[PDB]
């Protein structure tokens, strides 16, 4: 990769100015709109610290494809930028972005789910899965990101979005398993359009609602994104049978990336 100056990033980055150059927060540091090359960049600027500022640097260096973020260089990380912004906000239509489409939404599952498939046919596991580190480009193509707690088990220190995790995560065990249940909660989202947790709601955790629907209290038609005009019952029950899967309680249980990729392939 390029090693930046920080004095040329200062620069591109207004100072890091933090009017709407700042564009949010970021994994464990805000992102900044940058310009270097008449080329259009995201400047993340973060001693636990520089062991995720590290790791970024040693997974993105092992993975490139197409449906993961590009880390152009470092000082601060440099990546490409994704003029689309979060799946998150695309869903909530932060800042009066239109509702994405059932057509775009099943184009973004499947690339969310190459992505993961590259990560784990690379032995690595994100640990992060959640529609806030899944970025759209130019065409809407969805790219993982967020890399500083990627693993090539168990640990001592709990990471990840609660709202997104299994509950083995939560108990401190790492396994790639982990990352199909948080995807699981990802393609919830991308059929409902709400957000994984909403305090202000009941129930306030998404994955709540496949036992609703399971416990035959709600069907999965009363939970379908109504800011959609293209969306037909058989796919979006094929979508919400895969995120059901994914979601098994039981590790073992759920299907592997392969079959998540294979089956949402089905879907179209
Ligand atoms: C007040 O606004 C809020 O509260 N939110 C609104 C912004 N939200 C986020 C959206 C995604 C954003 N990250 C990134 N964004 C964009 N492009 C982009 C973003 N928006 N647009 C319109 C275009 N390219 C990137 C390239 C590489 C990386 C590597 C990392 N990490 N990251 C990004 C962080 C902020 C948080 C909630």
């Amino acid at each position: 990769f390029h090693s930046f100056s920080f004095y040329e990033l200062k620069n591109v980055t207004n100072n890091f100015d933090e009017r709407p150059n700042k564009m949010g927060e970021g994994g464990f540091g805000v992102v900044y709109k940058g310009y270097v090359n008449n080329t259009t960049v995201a400047v993340k600027k973060l001693e636990e610290l520089k062991q995720q500022f590290d790791q970024e640097i040693k997974v993105m260096a092992k993975c490139q494809h197409e449906n993961l973020v590009e880390l152009l260089g470092f000082s601060c990380l440099v990546y490409v930028y994704m003029p689309n912004g979060s799946l998150l906000d695309r869903l909530s239509c932060l800042d009066g972005t239109p509702p994405l489409s059932w057509h775009m939404r099943c184009k973004i599952a499947q690339g969310a789910a190459n992505g993961i498939n590259f990560l784990h046919e690379n032995h690595h596991i994100h640990r992060d899965i959640k529609s806030a580190n899944i970025l759209l480009d130019e065409a809407f193509t969805a790219k993982i990101s967020d890399f500083g707690l990627a693993r090539a088990v168990m640990t001592s220190r709990i990471v990840g979005t609660t709202a997104y995790m299994a509950p083995e995560a939560l108990r401190g065990e790492i396994t790639p398993k982990s990352d199909i249940y948080s995807f699981g909660v990802v393609l919830l989202e991308i059929i409902t359009g709400l957000p994984a947790v909403d305090e202000h709601r009941e129930p306030q955790l998404l994955l709540d609602i496949k036992e609703e629907i399971e416990d035959e209290e709600k069907t999965i038609e009363d939970y379908i994104d109504k800011k959609m005009n293209d969306a037909d019952s058989t796919s979006v029950e094929a979508m919400y049978s895969v995120a059901s899967q994914c979601l098994h309680e039981k590790k073992n249980k759920r299907p592997d990336i392969k079959k998540v990729q294979q089956l949402l392939q089905e879907m179209t």
